[PDB]
């Protein structure tokens, strides 16, 4: 209590806090400390299991509890891909009443007509620094250094990791006096944040002090130069991809989509140009999807991703067409930054959902990738098709 | 025992159960159903103590527990609103490190050189439906109507709520023969997901029998015509708003940045530029920013907004700018939907959340949409100064 | 002679030339300095027929004399529109072969199937200066005091001309402590650029006095803020229009498909997708269509247009359908800035252009954008038609 | 005149004209039948010194004549690039009053500054078809056979041309089971549109013709698929370039930005920041620059480039920063689709202008895009410093 109190006063601070107290108590005189300030008592945040010693020490700092989410399962879900095979039950957790249930009705049906075939297009993650040079003439000469040099830079950026792998150095954007180069690394099963920002240090020292020997002066401003481009929406991430870049599609006959989906498929195929391509052009927007972020949220909260990355992974493209025998159905997200060790994977909860995927650990972040992606088809198929319905009808 | 054989036999569906027994002990059998499929044991999302009956019928389907997320504070952070006034302990619902520390430093710094200065610059929720028509001309009639019948159609679509106000359908776009009115509501407290939807669709019902009598045939294809825009990035979102529009503001003196940020306002504003603007512009990025979407995710998952919407949040533009006196530092939001009551603000730990902050209940909407603007500058401007510092020592 | 050398000298600039001789011998003089300092003679640029004396008033500085740019038409092309009706030969000016020929056998096609219908969505011309504020307190003031005394702006913008009429201030965009209007204008037939650049001055220097006697400090920082958006591409065009904005469309038949197309409904539909509606979302563009900027500056040119504002043409979506009875083709464009009168209609061969559609002058501004629309779609329609005569055979 | 009444009549075409007539003669039919259908006299069209036979073989069809573009000059312009040293005159061809004699103010007061350093960093032309497969599974297969088998498909490529060269297909975007390869040429002085299009298409034959030996069949929609991407504004073109990729430069000391453009460093970083950085920004505009267009829109004009390539130049970033000793100001420009033989440089008005340049012929087209971007640097700095101007005043 006189701990509190030097609190109240300021004496001490919330950060300093653990050295002086044990942890478990640390969280408690936090949590009281706040709840005098604002003159609330909670009963829930207090009430959790996760491993409070490690959670501070990777997941979260000033500690007071936990919040919980609810966490629902879509399932049975078939899925064709180069790692996962079977039949999925899938862990969501989600606040928004309908979404799990949506998704749950899509994968019933794309599992009683086979499942979805799904595929890693790409596996990367990227770091973008922003570098000053004097001049656009020394910009040049940097950027042609970086490229002639590059196995050079590749062994200085994985000699600080026994995980990464420097596979690129691609594009290096100049604007004026200022390089932007996109180091691409390979990750293993890591979302690879960390490893790629230690790695992209030590190649950048590397560069700016080769650079000097040839009386060329740079320096790095900040090793994020917002050409990453790391959780905000941005087409060089659409295009170049980055995280996992994932397609999924079925195919369905007419007599499944009026069984099933109870619509047709030149409806459901109107629907996605009418919204998903047509209404997204002339917004202007970079989603041409309808439900991606719903569906990415929910399995990102159950397993642990950063929840930040919702962002990219509401990129992407639906296609619907028409087929002699009934609809091409696809979903298409360049930019899925996944993981199953490290991050947030390692809470106890979230570590609990990967493993009802068996997608913990090492070797399974593309097992992962392609569940993230059926899951999406499966959910995505299920909102347009209910469009469609009403489409039918109103017309 | 037994229904657990027929649900691995499937002679029962999962979602069936919760009228056959309990839902509290339907969460159970289905749990014990997927470590079965499985083959593996759990300890932990069985652990929760939200109320599960109204969280089945409001929040979620197929429940079989609950995830934990690690919860932190940030502060104190003092804030200068129109709303939000005093000193406020955010907290910050994470699993990355070093994040909530981030802005805790953040917070420290901007309090103790007079808090944030921060306005909603608008507050509005929409819906854009696709209406097809038969040609350009009949599209063209539509939007008239429109714009001529809106007394009428606002009347049809506050009869379905006690909060909304339809106060706009602008834009009014037109591709070829299809149409996508941009609906426009007031909505209180809510964040008027679901408000805009039922006032929407009687709305559209409206319009398309009183076209009907000038032999004008129309009909919604579907409510969301994706130009809302809901959980997308966006320009209209971008340039019209969506959400709570939130502007934050300080200005620091030379001394301070010096003390507090260890840097100087050149280099922040040079971070600021290559970084934020430069580097998003060349990059094609809508987000002119360093941090948004991380400080919006934190903060939307301990107050119990939308987890998708920090897809609308991390839009915006921060300014950073030598002045005679110091620096002036901005954020812009245009696009961040939040609300206090509804949605998820109902489950017991997010509540608690809102709590902490004052802000559950009517009335704290735009409460809260001001601490959620100070937040953002504060973990901006943590974040900006640190990278500004590293910049000024590489330099030398 | 003792001019010229004192151009070589530099003791005369080109510049202050046509006071001390006749405009005639100024551009002769201009036309031979260039020539000696680049040691090369000419023998075209200083043959035409264009007024020299209006140009160099109001269309032209240093005049050396003229480019020719080769004119072809396309035609019949019959339109069916609120201001254009019958059957119009379209002057095109370009220097790319094939472009008119794709045209014109587009306006054969669509003139043979009934012509295009086509209306004017919007008209209007903006400016969007950028205000600074003393801070986002007085942002938002001043907004809230440009929305509530509107009318009282409207008469002071109106003031200066006789043709402008301000019908708005939408989107009202702040960013931290800078304010950015949109001042709508009608125009009449001009594209309206100088008008509304003197109505919103105007209009400006009053809201900064009228804020001024409430204690409130702005001043504007550039009457064109970059949100105007002017000669850049842009989604706020892109959204809230700009110029005029126009929607043509055609329905054909299955067997007009076949017997002038050479192709089927499902195959344009199929490539208007695949490249004009996915190829464009992948891609990150704003223009959604295949042809527009190419049919956009070939009519612009000949009619004298501003050549920049072809980047605003290039803006827009194409949806090329399935009907029960063949397809709907159409084209939006929510950016073409045009005029009949000022700018470059008047210079001589630009004049005779819109004479040949009966589009000069008074009263004619939504006629000409009515043609516009009509021979984009005309001139969209063969490009897409005939890329799915190759898309049939290749499969 | 027999004739002019069978085409009164339908009975023969205008295109069917040039074979029963001279040349020079079906250009004035084609003209008295369009000037009686219309009923309107015309005296200026009619008058043209270009040869009209290659015309109409490779620049127009149905010609009637030509329109006449008033040109001027603006100068003296000191370059300090790769390929162009010394001063330039660079001719305009507007109908745009006061657009020259902005440009041409901006080129004095560089040149007594000392000149433009620009350089260009890319030039390269793309070809983006669409590829149909049958499912993903193909469509990855394909990329990765694209990847491994580039070599052959390099010479495949190059057997149709002596001045192309296939150096790259990269990005391949996969959208679906759609397949969109960017193949990446170095055009020599061409600006490569006919060469990027008869190289590709005999290449995408060969890699369909292959991978049916391994039974999967492809086939291409369109050699043109929007993702290449040609005369539109796209991310692809701002982020991984297109054409010429140019950048100028110029320092400037405070005692000189006081003298020529009557204003200060700090005044002109701020019109920069607010105008064309976060104004952009906010409209969601790709072109972060204020004249970018309109100067590229003359120059191409003037010398014979394709009128649609303006929108690809419209695409930028201006960059204004205060310096110790001044201010740094520079233009990018990362999609200059500019050429010096071929195209629309061989119409003879034209073909004078790169004349007038020194850079009609092989070996130029670096030089002519180095010229064109000091040319657009010397516009956007009079501009920008205009605005600035009138911004102190303002102020005070
Ligand atoms: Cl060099
Ligand atoms: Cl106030
Ligand atoms: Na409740
Ligand atoms: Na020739």
């Amino acid at each position: 209590n006189e701990i509190l109190e030097k609190l109240l006063k300021k004496e001490i601070k919330p950060y300093q806090l653990d050295d002086l107290v044990g942890e478990k108590e640390a969280i408690e005189l936090r949590r009281k400390y706040i709840e005098k300030i604002s003159q609330v008592e909670t009963k829930h945040i207090g009430h959790y299991t996760i491993d409070e010693k490690e959670a501070m020490k990777k997941n979260i700092e000033n500690m007071i509890g936990a919040v919980q989410i609810p966490l629902g399962f879509a399932g049975p879900l078939k899925i064709n891909g180069k790692y996962a095979n079977g039949e999925f039950y899938v862990p969501l957790a989600t606040t928004e009443g309908a979404l799990v249930a949506s998704v749950n009705r899509g994968c019933s049906i794309v599992t009683k007509c086979g499942g979805v075939t799904v595929r890693v297009i790409d596996d990367k993650m990227t770091r973008a620094p922003v570098i000053k040079t004097e001049s656009v003439i020394d910009a040049v000469k940097l950027k042609e250094w970086i490229k002639e040099n590059f196995q050079r830079i590749k062994e200085v950026a994985e000699s600080t990791t026994r995980h990464g792998k420097l596979i690129d150095i691609n594009p290096i954007l100049i604007v004026g006096r200022y390089v932007y180069p996109r180091f691409v690394y390979k990750t293993g099963d890591a979302m690879g944040m960390n490893m790629v920002t230690i790695a992209t240090e030590k190649a950048c020292n590397f560069i700016e002090e080769e650079l000097k020997k040839e009386n060329i002066n740079i320096h790095t401003v900040a090793l994020s130069g917002n050409a990453c481009v790391d959780k905000k929406p941005a087409g060089i991430n659409l295009i170049e991809g980055r995280g996992k870049s994932i397609i999924a599609e079925v195919f369905l006959k007419e007599e499944e989509i009026k069984k099933y989906l109870k619509t047709t498929s030149k409806a459901i195929e109107q629907v996605n140009m009418y919204k998903n391509l047509i209404g997204s052009a002339i917004s202007n927007s970079m989603g041409f999807n309808a439900h991606y972020a719903n569906i990415i949220g929910a399995l990102f909260l159950a397993t642990g991703q950063d929840e930040a990355h919702i962002v990219e992974g509401s990129l992407g493209i639906t296609v619907a067409e028409c087929t002699e025998d009934g609809v091409y159905f696809s979903v298409t997200l360049p930019d899925v930054p996944v993981g199953t060790v490290g991050g947030g994977t390692r809470v106890e909860t979230q570590k609990e959902c990967l493993e009802l995927l068996g997608c913990h650990g090492g070797d399974k972040a593309l097992k992962f990738a392609e569940i993230v992606g059926a899951t999406v088809l499966a959910g995505e198929l299920s909102l347009i098709g209910a469009l469609s319905v009403g489409h039918l009808a109103r017309a």
